[PDB]
């Protein structure tokens, strides 16, 4: 199970779904395509 396409995250300990997303420093949340 993972988080959403825009949940808090950390490149040293994130958990956003990995189907097509990645943490984003822009707001400290995970994002990428959708």
């Amino acid at each position: 199970g993972c988080l959403e396409f825009w949940w808090k995250c950390n490149p040293n300990d994130d958990k956003c779904c990995r189907p097509k997303l990645k943490c984003s420093k822009l707001f400290k949340l995970c994002n990428f395509s959708f």
